[PDB]
């Protein structure tokens, strides 16, 4: 995630101008390889046309260039590109909106589950670590960065997310499907045992705890849904062929023809096709942001910091349910008292 | 469902290029028959024009070709195509979002419904199988793959979704409407009997169970709504006529005329209309993805794996409510304990 | 409602082609009268130009035709047409999504309200018929088909939706506003009396019943809102004038001029303006689907089957709350038992 | 609000044609003044060009007219107009969706709050009038029609919405912010007193009452948000300048030049610019509907009937909580009994 | 926030015309610096071309100007500009919709938490100030105006939002993440202590209080999400390069060439490029509103008045929970009594 919100707080003179001098998360970083390939191909074709070709073959190439430049507009690159990018951005913000945050649940665990002894501490930590374990189990499946941090469940044991007893229980409960749902059933059964044991005073608190847990379950299920059900491959293939064919055509039709021939539209012979390179910038950059936000759980600069979210959720939850349980600041009159 | 999310985790050099070499769920698989028909018709017309036609008829065909090529832009294929595809994609993701998952409900069943004896086991399995039976009853109606797996309710009896007593009860309760709603009333009555029998300790747990069941009912009702209320047939007919008329016009207007006549725009005579074939690719592929995602419960490569979802839901629910009821891993201090 | 979902389950060779041979809910049925009027006007103008007009008046008509054909693009028919149709489709699916279904409420009535005697039967049937009566009272106001089935509340008495006592009470409570909200207050008071009488064991069940009833109230209020607050008449007038002016211009500018005059763009003289008729097809069909989905509760082929929904809701609710109350299939071990 | 839903129930021959003969809520009523001003300016410029100008100044004006007509397409009126109108319509339906309806709350008040004596009557009427008073307090701030009906809170006292005791209490609680939130705190405290006094039997009913009241609070807060946070003035200025500059350019560039000069595109000299007037119709009407739906609480023909909503809510709520409390129709078997 | 809702209540003759004479929140205020820079560059280039350049260099500049003006349409400024502005506006209204309002929670605190003594007063004020402290802690992080008002937590102590005991507790609980979530855990623990101490009579009221608090937590988490996860920097860079390249091209291609050369399209030599300046107005103003609404928590004229919201929330909450607790107006019959 590249954050520049503080730099664009106010609309000032050239507020977006200072953002053009960035490299992390920039469009130049996503575009330089493709632009170098396109530049090399364009200038190789130019050197073939200007030097290698015989005059009749030069005339044939000029006719081909005019033919390709006159029909470049037949390719609806803007249409499919806009549809694809709109869908990608909608799915991207929906994928972020379904990232689970245990803050409501950890507040309810710190409040409802009573006991300042070691047993209540253990119970609260186990419940909120069940929540965090389910979250990290779904993030291990939907994110390549989290999977590279935790290649196996034993790495989750070494990271304090899973106890060896939980690892053995999860290996015992193995099925040919993903096992991210198991900590939710564990949470339900442990909360029922806590209520039956007197640690939870009323079943309405149990209902609130399980409602927050089920909201987290729905968010994790939506994450699994977005990881499994991708944008249809046909859309990706169509938009890729659109952009690639558009600029493969521009490799020939946007060549600067011989000004001695006095072709209409080719009177001035420049070396650098500034407008064609700007079109490459815009369209291929649109394609590259589609390629970057299609899976926002990878390891791109603008992809989500899911490892940081995992660590923050674990640390904050364990602080909230253990050190902050019935640990309140002294209740004193405020400044506006009477 | 064709999944390629892991292949596009990072925006790399030609990340979408490697996706062009796929066949399952590809646009070539959806386009090859139509493209072969279009190619055959185009080259038959070309061979008729170049060989069979008399010179005056060739002049008439050239005038007709210019007339058709000058007015190809009168057809708003992009407009109706974009509207139709946007509506199809919105409805497609809404249809996936309303696929029922019993995970919240099965967690509540494993927690609230008490009893490690055979009667509590039977009660929990019957409740969660009522949920799964309602889900499979609506998926039998909205999905052709599930209907091919279960042509009748007796096939659901052979698959363990329905007991013969439930089959007899459902045959007794027959009405001229769909009977997918019956297991929800069964769930409500059985949960009421469980609460009155002491298996459910508090009615707030009963309320939570029935709230999850009613959420599943709303999702299944939305599935039935999307199956019943299709996109209006007028839209499909209009977009089909748009694409078909566009490329039936291109069958004539995009023909390469005789370069000896020196027509404006037909100076260079190629054999393969690369731009016309690219337009066919893009537009007819847009139409084909509309045809593929219009009913995402069929048996296309990119259609939902509803049989897998049915099997996974049944297996996971029966594991969660029976083997995982009050079966917790040993509660031990974690790595960050004190 | 025209359903063709099963016919488009798989993307096959010409899947949308077989849908062009339909008549119910087709675009030809919505377009034939307007197309015949347009055809008659176009050919009357053609016969006036080719035969009735003097040569100088023919020259004036040719200049007028060129003037109208050169400025046909000044009319933004696609812009307003797309905005209007998108709004119509969004409102159409929102109107369907707010059609009340009493299934959750009838499950809660069959579960919570106890008593297998005649008094409990009467209570459950009265509650669920209050729900159905409110639904049919709002559908009588928002739908012309339901209003033609029930021109008065006495027709609702003859249809079993309302008892004569309820009809007298509703006549007594008459106000100059719509009285669809009355059965909700009746439901609340009757549920309170049921809870105070011991028929409902806990007030949490009362809360669940009234929550489902209030959800139905919100859906019916949204239906009343969509019936009352129409799309602003200015939008309809603007889009109608756009389409009508576009094709009134095409009545003159799309005429085939005399090829002897050798006008640019009018070299070939056909009889049938295929492209103009295709444009009429697409644009006027877009307008006609806007006209058909603007009020989806009428009696069009693609309009909702609201009478069927009313009958199904009444029948299913009365079956669920009366014959299915505490009437469960025998609870027996399933196939996967141990 | 102009309602024509019943007139467009069925898609008939010229269904939208009959809507062109309306005046209330019509586009002619919103467009006639601007169209008369544009017509007067256009014909004044025409009379200056044809009569007042010297021949050299006529040549200069012809060159200026060609220059303006060739660059009329540089103004993206359709782009900003579509964005602005889409945003306006979305905000308009969101503003209607957040209009508070007390029907759910009044049903809960008629049910939960017990007592057929004068004290229970007073309590129920006071609670539902607190709800209606909060609604009318926010509508007095967001609507100019409601503010013209009630210029002060004393007018609300004269209208029965506020008692003099409530007016004195609200004057005592005065702060430099809007005081529409006060009746919600009044409702909460009065409901707590009702529950503590035995009028509300269980606190779950208290929770339901306060949940409905808080939903009304959220709707009124959204109304206050839409009144306060307008569409940014920059958007309005940009779209207004776009339309005004487009048609100020059309005042010169769309003039009919002298046909004796034989200018290309100005061969035929008409008097009425039909296409320019149609463009004015469409674009300026789009602007006028943006001007009409930007604040849907004013006194336009298509603006909301907020005074009617206020009166209906007050009357219906006072009928529901007072005359309909425990006043049920006789519970008798229906037509389908056994 | 610039409010003009009352000025556009009715669609009158030139309703949007009076809004063009504004300066605060106007497009001229956002555009004058860029327009002056563009004007200076354009006229410097004009003076170089008309005076400094030799005749051959003037011919070269004329050819370059024609080349740039013929390919200005290759830049899709409207496409990326519309996508970016639509995304910005959607995110802007979503950011406003997640601004926390404690009105529902403060009503529940004033109702549920009993006690007119000093201890109940202290408890209610502490709970609602926990809510306001969490809100101001997230607004200090997402808003530069709130951060300039409160550069440190000691400034929050001086502003009455935080007691020194709370400041010490928050310093003790310091972690390398944002600490806005702490007052929610404080609220949960204090509400649990209030319920255990008898101040809250039933745990259902505790559930309602914590549900409102958790809704506020979700809103603040969404605010933190929008502050952290910005629009990807690639989009901003692409749209900025699009606008800047478009008008850097217009700096050369929109120059008025020598009319003596009689170039096609440059016959009339004006001094002021009115159409180019209008295009700058529209497109650069679209870019500037994107720059202004990208972070709506800064200090722009149209940015949110977050300091006012903070002050109003604090004042209104402290009035509602302290002075309005069990302080009701006298319950008397209204005007429509019997
Ligand atoms: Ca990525
Ligand atoms: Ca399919
Ligand atoms: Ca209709
Ligand atoms: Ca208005
Ligand atoms: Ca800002």
């Amino acid at each position: 995630t590249i954050t520049y919100t503080s730099q664009v707080a106010n609309a000032r003179l050239g507020s977006f101008s200072r953002l053009l001098l960035c490299w992390r998360g920039s469009i130049y970083k996503l575009l330089y390889g493709e632009f170098l390939i396109f530049l090399l191909c364009y200038y190789i074709i130019r050197f073939i046309y200007r030097l290698a070709l015989t005059e009749e073959q030069q005339l044939m190439f000029e006719k081909l260039t005019l033919y390709c430049d006159s029909y470049i507009q037949l390719i609806p690159i803007s249409f499919v590109l806009g549809f694809y990018v709109t869908l990608v951005v909608t799915r991207w913000w929906n994928q972020y909106e379904n990232l689970p945050w245990p803050d409501r649940l950890m507040s309810l665990v710190s409040g409802f589950v009573e006991g300042k002894d070691e047993q209540g501490r253990l119970l609260r930590r186990t419940l909120i670590r069940y929540a965090n374990l389910g979250n990290v189990l779904i993030l291990r499946s939907v994110s390549t960065a989290v999977y590279k941090r935790f290649p196996s469940a034993q790495h989750l044991v070494q990271a304090g997310f899973m106890t060896p007893a939980e690892h053995k229980q999860l290996e015992k409960l193995s099925l040919p499907h993903n096992m991210f749902w198991v900590p939710w059933v564990w949470f339900a059964n442990l909360s029922m045992k806590a209520w039956l044991g007197g640690r939870i005073r009323d079943p309405i608190l149990l209902q609130s705890l399980l409602n927050e847990m089920n909201t987290l379950r729905t968010q994790c299920g939506h994450l699994y849904a977005y990881d499994w059900i991708s944008i249809p491959l046909v859309y990706t293939q169509v938009v890729t062929v659109a952009v690639y064919s558009f600029f493969l055509t521009c490799l020939v039709g946007r060549q600067f023809l011989n000004p001695a021939k006095a072709y209409p539209g080719h009177e001035l012979d420049l070396v650098v096709p500034v407008f064609t390179f700007l079109q490459f910038f815009f369209y291929v950059g649109w394609l590259k942001v589609a390629e970057q936000l299609i899976n926002p759980f990878g390891e791109d600069d603008d992809d989500f910091e899911t490892n940081w979210i995992v660590d923050r959720n674990l640390q904050v939850s364990l602080l909230a349910v253990d050190e902050m349980h019935q640990d309140l600041p002294r209740m004193e009159p405020d400044m506006y008292w009477n």
